[PDB]
C-alpha cells in the first residue's frame, strides 16, 4: 500500500472510466449515422479496457490488492462530431499525463518492477493520441462535411 | 417519456453494473488460483457487456434517446468461492426479475415491439439460472475440496 | 572495472547457480514420483540457463571481459515438497532483487546500456515469481494430497 | 523548442550523414573488389536511413516540428579496408554516445515519451557496435589477404 | 577533365539532393494528414535515390573516380499542399534540363558510353514530369478540398 | 555408499564441470571472433550436460541416492585457440580413463547393471576424442592462420 500501488488502483478507475467514455462516443457517432467512427471508438473502448485488464494483471502477478472499481458517469451530449473527437483527444493526453506520472512515482520509490510496466503503456498513448489528433484535424478541415471525414476514416484507419 | 423507455436506460444500467460484478468474481477467483472458474467469469462479463449492447442497440434502432451510464460500485471481498457463486446465482435471478417487469411494461403500455425484444433475453436468462445455480449446488458438494470443484468446470462448463 | 561490470560477473554466477539449484528441486521431485512438477523445474533449471546466457552475451557484445564460473553447492535435502517449492519462490525472489540493484547501479553510473539490457529480466521475473508463489499456495491448499497438486500443474502449467 | 526536441532534430540530421558515409564507404568497398563488404554496407546505409525515419515519426506522432536536413560531405578516401571499418566502428560509438545523451537530456526534462522512445536504439547500437569491431579485428587478423575477410563476412554476416 | 565525368560527379550530387527534398515533400504531407500524396512522395525519394546511384555504378564500371556527395539544405516550409506539388515539377524539370545537358557535352566530346547511359534517363523523366503536372493540375482542380486531390491519387496513382 | 555408487556420484561432479569447461572454451572462442568454434563447443557443452543428468537417471532408477553437486571454477584464460584445444583433448581422455575405472569398479563389485550402463559411454568416448585430437591437430597444420581452422570446423564438423 505503496504510493504506486494507490495509483495503480486509481489508474485501473481511470482507464475503466475511459473505455466507458469510449462506448458513449461510439454509441454518439451510431446515431449520427456515421458507422465508421463509431465502428472505429466501439473498438477503442475494448482496447481500453484492454489497458485496464493488464494493470489488474501487474497486481495479481505481484500480489497487491486489486479492486475492480464502479465507473463514473460519462458524457452523451454532443454538439458535433468535432466536440466528440475533441473530447477523446484530451482524454489520451490525459491518461497519458497519468501513465507519465505513475513513471515518476515509481522511480522515486525504487520499484523497479513497476516503473518497467509502464514503459509499454508510453508507445502505446504516443501513437494513440497521434491517431486521435489525426481524427480532429480531419473533422476540422471536414467542417460540415462528414461524408468526407467517414470516407477518410474507412480509408486511411 | 415512456416507463418502458425509462426502465430500458436503467436495465442498460443494470447490466453494465452486472458485467462489472462478473469481472470482479473473475479476478476474485483468478486470484485464488482457480482458473477454471476465473476464466468462466471472465467470459460472462464480456457476454453481459453484450446484453447492454443490445439494449443500446434497441433504443438506437427506435430513435430513442440512449445514454451509456457510469457503473456502482461492486463486491470485491469474498470469504470464500461458495458465496461469488451465490452472489452471482443472485444476481441472475435478480436479472430475471428486471427482464420481467420490462415485458410486463410493454405489455401494460401497447409497445409490442419492445414487449417482443425482451423474449430472447428470457430464455437466455433460463439457462443462465440453471447454470450458476449448478455450480453453487457443485461449489457445496465440494466443500472445501475446491480442486473437485475446479475439474467439474474444467469438464462440464 | 566498473560496479555495474563487477555485478552482472556476479550475476552470472547467480544465474548459473539458480539453475543448478532448479535441477536439484526438479531431481528431488522426479525422486518423488512427482512427474509433473520434475518436468517443470527440469525446464526452468534450463531458462535460468539461458538467463545466463543472455548476461555472457552482453558483456561479449560490449567487449567487457567475462568469466564462465563456478558452481556453490546447492540444496538436495527437503522434507516435503512444499518446502521445496518455497526455495524456488524465495529464490525467483532473490533474483527479482539483484536485477533491481544492477538497474540501480546501472543508473548511478549512467550505464544507460545496462540499464536498458536489465528491463526485459524485470518482467520476466514478474511472471516467474508469480508462478512460483501460485505453486505454493496451491502446494498448500492441497497438503498431504500431491496428487491435486500433481493435477493441477498438469492442466494449468 | 525544448532541448529534447532540439537534440532529436540534431540526430535526424546525424542519422543522414551516418547513413549517407556508410553508402561512401560501400561504394568504396565496391571499387575495391570486395562484394561481399560492399553488400554489408549497402544495406547498413538503408537501415541508418530507417532508424533516421523512426526519430521523423517520433516528432510527426507528437506534433513536434521536424525539418529534413541537408548532409555534411562525407569521407571518400579510404587508404585501406581496415581504414574504413574503423570509420564505421567509430561512427557507431559516437551515435551510441548522442543516443545515451538523448536519454538522458529527456529524463532531465520529465519527457517519459521520449524516454522510454530512445531505448529500442540502446539495444540496436549494442548489437551494431559489437558487429563493427567484429569486423574490425577479423580486418586485422586478416591484414592484407582481403580474400580471408571476405569469406568471414560472407560466411558469418 | 573530362566535362561529362564532372557533370555526372554532379549530377549524383543533384540527384542526392532530388531525393532529399521529396522525403522532405512527403513528411510535409504526411504532417498534413494526406498520406496517399505522402506515400507517394515516400517512394518518389527512394526512386531518385536509386538514379542517383545507376549514376555511381556508371563511374563505377568504366573505373572513374566517384564520391559520395553530401547533400544541400532543402525547401521544408510550404503554405499548401499545392506549392509542394509545384516544387517537385520544377524540380523534375530541372533534372530533364541536366540529363540533356549531360547528353550533350557527351556527343560534343565523342563519350559514347556515356551518351547511351543516359537515353533511358530522358524516358523516365517524360513520364516523371507527365505525373508531377498531372498532380500540380489535380490539386488547382480541388482547391482547398484535398479529400478529392487524395481520392484521385489512392484510384490513379 | 558402494563404491560404483560412490564413483558415479563423482562422475555426476565431473560431467558437470567438464559442461562448463567447455561453456568456458566455447565463450573464449566467440571472444576471439571464431564463431565456428564457439558454436561446436557450446554445442558440445549441451551434451556434456546431458551425460550428467543420464547418471542421475541411472541413480534415480535404481533408487540409489543423488545429489546435483557444485561445480568448481573452469578455466577461462587461453593464450592462443589450440591451448584452449589441447584443454579439451585432454579433457576427454581423463573423461575416457573415468569411464575406464567406473567399468572396472562395478566389475570388481559384481554390480552388473552399472557395468552395462557404462557400456554406451566407452563408445561415446571413443568418437569424442577423435573428433578433439583432430580439431588439435588442424588446429597446428593451420598455425596462426585462424581463417583455415574455422572453414575446416564449418565443412567438417
Amino acid at each position: 500500500k505503496t504510493k504506486f500501488h494507490a495509483l495503480m488502483q486509481e489508474q485501473i478507475h481511470n482507464e475503466f472510466t475511459a473505455a466507458q467514455q469510449y462506448v458513449a462516443i461510439a454509441v454518439y457517432f451510431d446515431s449520427e449515422d456515421l458507422p465508421q467512427l463509431a465502428k472505429h471508438f466501439y473498438s477503442q473502448a475494448v482496447e481500453e479496457r484492454n489497458h485496464a485488464m493488464m494493470l489488474v494483471q501487474h497486481l495479481l502477478d505481484r500480489d497487491l490488492r486489486v479492486e475492480i472499481p464502479g465507473v463514473d458517469t460519462v458524457r452523451n451530449q454532443f454538439d458535433r462530431p468535432r466536440e466528440a473527437l475533441a473530447l477523446a483527444l484530451d482524454q489520451e493526453r490525459t491518461v497519458t499525463d497519468q501513465v507519465g506520472r505513475l513513471t515518476a512515482v515509481a522511480r522515486d520509490e525504487g520499484d523497479f518492477l513497476g516503473e518497467q510496466f509502464m514503459q509499454w503503456f508510453l508507445q502505446e498513448q504516443i501513437e494513440e493520441v497521434a491517431l486521435m489528433a489525426t481524427l480532429v484535424r480531419v473533422a476540422d478541415r471536414a467542417g460540415a462535411n462528414l461524408f468526407e471525414l467517414e470516407n477518410f476514416v474507412a480509408r486511411e484507419v
